[PDB]
């Protein structure tokens, strides 16, 4: 398209001019010709092979707080009294309470009981154990409990602090709330969990600390400090901070032999994980299970006499079927999920009259919500007949336990389910499963920045163990959703995230606890990750100047690596806290680690949630809005909370989450040596002209990049690679079907590429040219007239400008570096670098580009 014009001021043209000339910096001059266009755009150590550092339980240490115990019971008592205090505790607490007995007897029914004895064995004899057995024996919740009672029971409680690692956040919780609960107990004794942005610590002793792999690896900066006991839990998911982890404690296992590593596995081939931990011991579990009749596509057609609404294996169909079931399978696409069908096979599992749970496996928060709303809209799947629970991550914990809960008599349980369901946690009285042979996955394209949330095929391995489900009561059926030409043309095994995820968070971790190389520590990894994406982690981490040429960690490196927190948005936080917006830029950081705490059920936002926008068009600004106005309702107590949450439709847990996440991010920078006065909140308007929130949107667009887009007609957008796109619905800056809304610029920075069938931006932010040219942009070609960005923007602006605006980039990015080696230096800042934040401020303004919100 045409360039856009930019109206530059003249007394804003020299005060640019002004400070490049106080900076020392000088203007690159035109091209001699405008076919040739100039680009605008401007240690000596290493590291060896290091080993984590290692050390057994003591009396007087507390390993969760990493603290000594000075003042309490505990202070200078002796590990033998604590051995028998916590021992007598518990003998006392199991002949008084009735309820406890009910709970201890259910408990040695589980499968994994009988192989009590053996486990305990193997683990006290040798360093590493695999404990391999189907899902639903019991290895979670009972193997670090048998290994506690064994150091309770025989006087040794002292001794005993076991940390099991899960893959996923609600893993780490429930397992903790469930294990807590199987004592008797709430989190808090013997039990606890440690994730990101939450914890409840247990006890210094005799306890158990359930985390997800990423908390336990920003905790291992002083070592393993405590510890007698590592559970590796659902290792067979290939979890990448997994596979990572066990990296790091195969080296602690050789360094220190008397650690106890534990890996718990599903039923897979673990030879990949015995051979690289030294041929270690593989303790067998088992009970009863029954065979399942296995459904595919063909039979859920010709059973339910289906008939859809008016390459592909669907056109491809075995010559032992009806001549309809062939033309009926035809006419679905296999890039959808089956939605009717589902509906009619919970008709024909009602025909076969015998009670029992269906468990539908499903992609995604997406298509559960979208199957759940379809069957309520009939009332034959009403309370009466039914009862449809929703089971993802994004759940309250409320819900995600009523799962587990019995129904009432002559009413089927419907648990429309992830892949959560599938090895994680079993559900009880599960005869039926519907598996749409569907994953979504998190894939991602670094070279035009691509996050695809795409629905992929499951591999023979899912479908074996998601039909399994069906067969632990009695003898079950599974109805696969794909094709029998299909189910040939799928993986026997998915590929490990190693293979397909960015390693640049992997590859900080590395350098924080001193690992030595990115690539020689990676190299020796179980399954070494692709070459491609350790040089991309490489290149990505130097641009941000987290690593020098030497890739050795920055002192800027040093506080990204600390942040639980994308590197760039951890810059952007840095950047933040100088220009004294830190609070705002946490609170945005913090809210990408969430959902949206809009609820608002597939449908466009109504006046309530883009009123929150104001004039700024941003669903960023929005964000910062609803913090704004739900932090003075929590003034009026807990039940004001509520009642603003519900009558603005405000997901209450999720604003909860995000603060006290925000205040964590707050807490480390403090810790940096950044000061509080650079981290208070600020008031700020949507609508008033603020040069805070001028500043906010400004690092956005840094935070952001490379995501820009620019708005041709109505919903229509253009991405950085010059390919069309679409604003997503959810979004404040989506018009309705008909008002066209005149945007002031039409440049846009935005959080994610959502890819569905079409490219769609979320998240979306207006910006003004000058804020393109500062953050969100690398390359700028100048012919003297038009100068092109990142090669699919050009912009009619001033050659000067350009230039000088580019300046003001190199000048903040050095200015990072310097705050970074003492960020105490941001309260008393010199003259020149003050007058460069305070150009920095001023382009930042929307009237600098001849822009007024208010009109
Ligand atoms: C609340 C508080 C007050 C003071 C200090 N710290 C915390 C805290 C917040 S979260 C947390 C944690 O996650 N600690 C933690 C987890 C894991 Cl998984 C292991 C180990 N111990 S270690 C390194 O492995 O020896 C330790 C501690
Ligand atoms: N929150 C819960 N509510 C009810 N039962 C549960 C809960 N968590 C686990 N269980 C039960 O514990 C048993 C084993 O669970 P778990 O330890 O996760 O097994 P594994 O890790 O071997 O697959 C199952 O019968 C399961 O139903
Ligand atoms: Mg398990």
């Amino acid at each position: 398209v045409e360039p856009y014009k930019v109206n530059l001021s003249q007394d804003l043209e020299h005060q640019l001019q002004n400070i490049i000339q106080e900076l020392n910096l000088e203007i690159l001059p035109p091209p001699e010709d405008p076919s040739v266009p100039v680009a605008l755009n401007i240690s000596q150590r290493q590291n060896q092979v290091g080993v984590v550092p290692w050390s057994p339980p003591q009396s007087n240490w507390n390993p969760w707080t990493s603290s000594n115990i000075d003042e309490g019971p505990l202070a200078f008592a002796t590990p033998e009294q604590i051995s028998m205090d916590l021992k007598n505790e518990l003998m006392y607490q199991l002949e008084q309470d009735h309820d406890l007995q009910a709970i201890l007897q259910e408990r040695e029914l589980l499968p994994v009981k009988k192989f009590e004895s053996e486990i305990l064995e193997a683990i006290s004899q040798n360093s590493v154990v695999i404990i391999r057995g189907a899902t639903g024996c019991g290895k979670t919740t009972q193997v670090p409990q048998f290994i506690l009672d064994d150091f309770i029971q025989n006087d040794r409680a002292a001794e005993c602090n076991i940390v099991v690692t899960q893959p996923r956040r609600i893993s780490a919780v429930s397992v903790a709330e469930r294990v807590a609960f199987e004592r008797g107990e709430e989190p808090g004794k013997s039990c606890g969990y440690s994730v990101r942005f939450e914890s409840i610590l247990p006890r210094p002793h005799a306890s158990i600390m359930f985390c997800t792999v990423g908390v336990l690896l920003r905790k291992l900066e002083a070592g393993i400090r405590g510890i007698s006991h590592v559970i590796v839990d659902e290792i067979h998911e290939r979890d990448i901070n997994t596979d990572f982890l066990l990296v790091v404690l195969r080296d602690v296992v050789q360094a220190y032999p008397e650690v106890r590593i534990v890996l718990m596995s599903a039923t897979i081939d673990t030879s990949m994980f015995c051979e690289y931990f030294f041929n270690c011991p593989i303790i067998e579990v088992y009970g009863r299970t029954y065979p399942v009749q296995e459904y595919f596509l063909e039979d859920c057609i010709q059973m339910t006499h289906f008939v859809p609404p008016p390459a592909n294996c669907n056109l491809i169909c075995g010559d032992e079927y009806g001549p309809e079931t062939r033309l009926s399978m035809s006419q679905l696409n296999e890039k959808e999920t089956p939605f009717e069908l589902i509906e009619a096979l919970l008709k024909y599992i009602e025909t076969l009259n015998v009670p029992g749970a269906v468990l539908v496996f499903l992609p995604g928060w997406n298509l559960i919500y979208t199957m759940q709303k379809h069957l309520e809209m009939n009332p034959h799947f009403g309370s009466h007949r039914y009862q449809i629970l929703p089971l993802h991550s994004q759940i309250p914990r409320e819900e995600q336990r009523k799962v587990f809960d019995p129904v009432p008599v002559g009413v089927t349980k419907v648990i429309l389910s992830t892949n959560i369901a599938e090895t994680s946690i079993t559900i009880n009285d599960v005869v039926y499963v519907i598996d749409s042979c569907k994953q979504k996955v998190k894939l991602f394209t670094a070279h035009n920045n691509m996050t695809n949330y795409a629905t992929v095929w499951a591999s023979k391995t899912n479908l074996e163990q998601r039909k399994g489900r069906a067969g632990r009561v009695r003898p079950g059926f599974c109805f696969h959703l794909c094709s029998r030409a299909r189910f040939e043309r799928l993986e026997t095994h998915m590929t490990p995230e190693m293979f397909r995820t960015p390693l640049h968070e992997i590859a900080l971790s590395i350098k924080l606890l001193r690992l030595g190389g990115i690539g020689q520590f990676l190299a020796k990894a179980i399954e070494p990750p692709p070459l491609d994406a350790v040089i991309e982690a490489e290149h990505t981490l130097r641009e941000l100047d987290a690593l020098d040429a030497n890739d050795e960690l920055t002192p800027l490196g040093r506080i990204l690596a600390k942040l639980p927190i994308e590197p760039r948005f951890g810059k952007m936080m840095i950047m933040g806290c100088i220009f004294y917006v830190g609070d705002a830029i946490c609170t945005i950081a913090a809210a990408t680690c969430f959902p949206e705490p809009f609820i608002n059920e597939g449908k466009r936002l109504g006046y309530i949630h883009r009123n929150f926008a104001g004039n700024r068009f941003s669903d960023h600004v929005a964000l910062l809005s609803v913090f704004q106005a739900w932090d003075d309702a929590r003034m009026g107590g807990e039940e004001a909370e509520i009642r603003f949450c519900e009558h603005k439709r405000l997901n209450m847990a999720t604003l909860r989450m995000t603060w006290e996440a925000k205040v964590q991010l707050k807490e480390i920078l403090i810790n940096s040596g950044f000061p509080e006065d650079c981290l208070l909140t600020q008031v700020f308007t949507n609508t008033g002209p603020d040069n805070n929130l001028d500043v906010v949107i400004s690092l956005l667009a840094f935070g952001v990049y490379p995501n820009v887009c620019y708005h041709k007609e109505k919903r229509k957008i253009l991405t950085t690679e010059g390919r069309n796109a679409l604003i997503h619905k959810s979004s404040v800056n989506c018009p309705f079907s008909s008002q066209d809304m005149k945007y002031p610029s039409p440049f846009f920075v935005f959080g994610e590429k959502i890819r569905t069938r079409a490219i769609s931006a979320k998240g979306m932010t207006l910006v003004t040219p000058l804020q393109l040219l500062l953050f969100a942009s690398k390359k700028v070609q100048s012919d003297g007239q038009i100068v092109l960005v990142d090669d699919w923007i050009k912009l009619q602006i001033s050659h000067e400008a350009a230039a000088c605006i580019t300046g003001l980039r190199a000048a903040m990015e050095a200015l990072v570096v310097e705050v970074t080696k003492q960020p105490a230096i941001i309260s008393q800042l010199d003259p020149v670098n003050e007058r460069m934040l305070n150009m920095i401020r001023q382009i930042s303004r929307p009237s600098a580009a001849g822009i007024n919100l208010m009109i």
